[PDB]
């Protein structure tokens, strides 16, 4: 069938995040955590089945997804012994350095996904090294898609998508947490405050997505004479906004460099 | 019939924005412009008919809506005898101030809308003088919901709303600029950045919005130890990001308060 | 084709004069003293008056071009009889009324120093007493030297920082890149030739094409290019919040005159 | 005594210099980053497109490049090139094109800026050892069609580029600012822009007539006790020539790490 078995090395949030959106597929599923006690844990907590070890996943499945952070490929990916295709999700390691922890002889795919997945609305980056053919690459695709939408990157690209895709809802989230906590020092309360400019933030966001305009465009619109939108909007420059946003990004993209 | 003639004074950007919505409506609608030769050329673009006068829009309507700025209430107002209900959209203008423009002997409604009624997804505040019934609350309630949602706000608290939602849209595209211009710098071009975060904003905001989890309870989420997503929010933190829009909001407020 | 008068001429009413030049129009000035007026005068090539009354008494319009700080002072002890045009900063024509009269028509002008080649951004405003035919005869002469903009006077201050001092930190602007040149090896005579013809022909494109400023940046911003780099460094020290502060303070100033 | 010139990457900035190209008597021919873009392109330019690069090279007196500079390796090195050609990439030097190209061709450089579009560059011209003073001159006619053409030595070639390539952008952040001020006390955007972009254009054009420098305009124009120096002295404080000079540094360091 085209039903295949798939096996996950390392459960932690964003794995189990992109878990949901694998139940809709008609793939099987086996996991496999940092202990035997973890793993039967959160095998219970997913009602998905556990390996008794990463190698007895590693037996019995046709495609390996990796859950588990960049700085633990080395230790854990070495002493093991692959036979099937790789999904890598972790930031900063490319397919290169991960062809000499796993062999030159897999397929590998890199992807970079976010936590929107708990909605099936990621925003994923997939790429193969040398060795994925267009088969398996629309297979790997199929799988991205049903959690979120798939975008088709470059791997040198990679590191900037982390940051625009990856790391970014937390940045909308502390965006969206300073917007409501200034509503509270100005006496709106907090739920109400944060109902208010996360509706906003939605519909400006699909406002733009639907329309020809740049965001610029809108915010001329947006802008009255001497009105009250322009007096935020210059303190947002006085303060540096845009500077302190894309120093963020950059500082993003070294960490992923340097891992 | 349950249909009214409503007539509009002023029609901008904001005002041009709510006319879409007004008319999914049963109610009939004339407009009137800073000139005559303006009017007959918006009502030329709108496909609507135009008033010779703001008198002659005054005299055949069952409603008002302002959509002039507020620096031109007093001067467009004062010469005017109105004989119906009035709604105001303008930021920073009480109904005790517009009932000194007005009269004293009229129902009076304030709108805080935003440029989303384009798409009908307005976050749009309502409140009423003394003179407003419940009826009439209810039936100008049914017009803000034609172009969005409906707060039942506090008149105390417009200002305060008048950021977290009027102005607010302009902050929200320009932090998208903001991301989007790092990816360009970072080597994505424009249009593609744009597209991976403005589907990432949305899909952010939907997740918040659909789960009992606050924008820090993600944020945590998020951050992986040692992760790139830290390192890109210790910098946000370093360069004050929550104080920059926090004192935007404040200029916002401020500016409200003087007009 | 009326006989006009200039009080006060420096830099600003100097600039104005070879427009008015070119009107049918009849000039005569005067300055700070009656040596003053000639060594202005001779260098105009124009007629001058041996004291503002003598001025007053045989011209159809005055232009006023002293120092705001003046006015009080130099226009008070004398007596006018024909509309007279202000160009200063800061002055509001009701303010002007109580130096001069209640009843004269009183127009407001801001020009700026591109007067000098004809093509100053001059706003035009007019009180109550000015017909529809009084702003129009002094329209003609501020098309004389660029163009004109029907300003209302509540903007005057603003149109003032815009387009009147504006000139001079555009100015900052371009020696800054020129002085950037030198740093980075180019003859300052070389950078400023490049840089003042680069800025001649992107307002050239921005003003013959549809798009945006900020469309011009992005087509501008090669991905991963220099472009970028040197915009980000832009927004880190704030380039905006600069312009836009330097703005807030001319205006300030502009009121408190 | 007309020669065909051939495009490789065709983007803003090569589309740009196209419109000057075609009031020039020389054949033009183009090719992208692939057949179906090469057609997408030839359709929008009204120009002959090439079935890929080396078809392109082949048929070609001369090569004009218009792909970025972080591509130059990747594209270039394939293929077998079989004269003149002209970079107008950022921070790449004629002996790393050479590295790329082959070392027995005359190659140029030339930085253009996106005022080419009204045949209004400011472009930088110069060539290896191999050009010859005629070569030279056909090329200065090619860049004389979209603007003016500036004889800088290599050595001078990423300050040029900060100054002239990069500048415009510069350029309409700042009138963008000072329309945003408009804004900001009560001027409508468009209004604003009309005003601030027609002064730039005036201000730029007395300086170019004028043999009085920048600072003795702003003495001119800075009336004692007056609004113009009150507002000099904010940029003075806020360091407005401090802030661009340091972007145009780091649009250079940009240059020099490509
Ligand atoms: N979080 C995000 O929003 C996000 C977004 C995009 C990409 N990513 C990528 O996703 C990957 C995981 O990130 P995360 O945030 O999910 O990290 P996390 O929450 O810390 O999850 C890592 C998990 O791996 C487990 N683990 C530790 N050692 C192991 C080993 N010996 N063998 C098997 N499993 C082991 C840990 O188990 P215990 O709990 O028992 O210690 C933990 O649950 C990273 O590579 C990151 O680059 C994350
Ligand atoms: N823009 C927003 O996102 C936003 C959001 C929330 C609330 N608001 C509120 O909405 C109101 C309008 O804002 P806006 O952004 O739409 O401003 P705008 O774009 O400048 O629109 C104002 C309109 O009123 C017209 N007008 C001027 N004088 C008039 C008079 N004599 N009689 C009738 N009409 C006259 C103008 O006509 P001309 O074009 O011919 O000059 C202009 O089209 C304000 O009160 C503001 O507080 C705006
Ligand atoms: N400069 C600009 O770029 C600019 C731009 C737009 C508007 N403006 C406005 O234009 C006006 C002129 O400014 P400016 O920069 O041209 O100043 P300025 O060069 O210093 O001119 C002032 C002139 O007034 C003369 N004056 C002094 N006392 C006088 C008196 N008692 N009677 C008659 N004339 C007297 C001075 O004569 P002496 O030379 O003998 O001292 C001087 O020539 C100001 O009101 C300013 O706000 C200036
Ligand atoms: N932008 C400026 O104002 C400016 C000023 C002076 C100099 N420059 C220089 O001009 C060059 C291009 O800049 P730009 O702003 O025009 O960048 P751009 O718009 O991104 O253009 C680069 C073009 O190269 C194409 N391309 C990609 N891969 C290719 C390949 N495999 N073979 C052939 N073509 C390929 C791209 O095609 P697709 O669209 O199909 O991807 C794109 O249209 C840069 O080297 C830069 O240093 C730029
Ligand atoms: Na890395
Ligand atoms: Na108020
Ligand atoms: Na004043
Ligand atoms: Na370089």
């Amino acid at each position: 069938s085209n039903a295949m078995k798939i096996g996950i090395i390392g459960v932690g949030k964003m794995a189990s995040a992109i878990i949901k959106g694998l139940k809709q597929t008609p793939h099987e599923l086996i996991i496999s955590g940092s202990s035997l006690e973890r793993s039967k844990e959160i095998a219970e907590q997913l009602a998905l089945p556990y390996a008794m070890s990463h190698q007895d996943l590693i037996d019995q499945v046709d495609l390996v997804i990796l859950g588990i952070k960049p700085q633990l490929f080395e230790t854990v990916l070495k002493p093991l012994h692959f036979k099937q295709p790789i999904i890598s999700m972790a930031a900063g390691i490319s397919l290169q350095r991960l062809a000499t922890f796993v062999g030159q002889d897999l397929p590998l795919l890199r992807i970079m996904p976010n936590m929107n997945a708990q909605i099936l609305q990621s925003s994923t980056a997939l790429t193969g090294n040398a060795l994925v053919s267009q088969e398996l690459q629309a297979r790997v695709r199929d799988l991205t898609d049903s959690f979120g939408s798939t975008f088709d990157i470059s791997e040198k690209d990679f590191d900037t998508f982390t940051a625009l895709a990856g790391s970014s809802p937390a940045y909308i989230y502390l965006f969206i947490e300073a917007l409501a906590k200034a509503g509270v020092k100005n006496g709106i309360p907090k739920a109400k405050a944060l109902e208010i400019v996360t509706q906003t933030v939605l519909a400006s966001a699909s406002n733009l997505k639907t329309s020809s305009q740049s965001p610029h465009d809108f915010i001329d619109a947006i802008c009255s004479p001497g009105g009250t939108t322009i007096a935020g909007l210059m303190e947002l420059e006085r303060l540096g906004l845009t500077a302190t946003v894309s120093s963020a990004i950059d500082k993003t993209i070294d960490k992923a460099k340097s891992l």
